[PDB]
DNA sequence: TCAGAACGTCGTACGACGTTCTGA
DNA sequence: TCAGAACGTCGTACGACGTTCTGA
């Protein structure tokens, strides 16, 4: 793992430049609470160097490898689980997304009780809250559009 | 030691991903020869984050730190006593871009000789190689037009 | 009902050039 | 004459979303 742990702090470098650690929440109109708070770490790359991203995957030990439509690549690890998992290893070596990382631990801590809808809505105001640390500007689904699904579903949270 | 080594690996998976490890031909119209070969390590950055370069400079212990003016930020390593140093510290590291640091450690073997027209040609040919491996579309410069004028100012390749 | 696997694309933060400033 | 320091910006390779597929 002295060699490990090199593999890990590269990783980390690549990911802190190329990657996305994130939390989103997507609709889901089969659960009962009508959403997901969705956890990943990405990486991408052009096609032509997709084989990184499988090196990726072979460190890491889990996560998935595919070519998008357009000339990129990419590698994602989506959910609690194997996240969690990944997320300790970088952990140590991030630095621009320390942030990111350890906000996205907090939503994994809550993942197993997001049946219950205050915990889903705790969840949900940490998921906006990294969606603020990132580059994004086409983000849509806020925490509000819970409070006000949940509200109207009867059930109570604030 | 360790902890270096890991900043290190930690650097080069960030230069593998934001960087630009570069070899380009610079027209120089009082040079002799008309024209040098470059060699950079580059990583990119936004401004908002302008402080994560000036890390990587603290890491590398050389180097320029700039704000460009369209919100970006930039650490340059540029020149072979510099630059030589940097890549032997990240060659073990460098997955991606691996080939380009060896192609211009090629390079920088060349550049105290390149008052001879024939090691700049050969300098030039190489840095075309270098720009093969980027994924740059505005490359103008080639070593065939260091090679015409070369000729034209009466020196021999 | 869950929720990852797999997906499709908008918008810019990067890359990767070429050029001028400065001074050895 | 050299050659880094500092520069300005074009074109896309990324980021970072939101959605459909699959199956537990
Ligand atoms: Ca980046
Ligand atoms: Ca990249």
């Amino acid at each position: 793992n002295f060699h490990d742990q090199l593999k890990f702090a590269w990783l980390a470098g690549f990911v802190d430049a190329d990657g996305c650690i994130n939390a989103q929440i997507v609709s889901r109109e089969d659960y009962l609470l009508k959403y997901q708070v969705r956890v990943s770490l990405t990486v991408f790359q052009s096609t032509t160097q997709h084989f990184i991203l499988l090196d990726i995957q072979k460190i890491l030990g889990c996560g998935t490898v595919r070519k998008r439509n357009d000339g990129m690549s990419e590698f994602c690890v989506v959910g609690g689980t194997s996240l969690q998992t990944t997320l300790e290893k970088l952990l140590p070596y991030l630095n621009l997304k320390r942030a990111q990382a350890k906000l996205v631990l907090q939503i994994i801590k809550k993942l197993p009780n997001t049946k219950d809808p205050s915990v889903l809505m705790e969840a949900a105001l940490l998921a906006d809250k990294v969606g603020l640390l990132t580059d994004g500007k086409k983000r849509t689904i806020l925490a509000e559009n819970v409070r006000e699904c949940l509200k109207k579903l009867g059930h109570v949270v604030s």
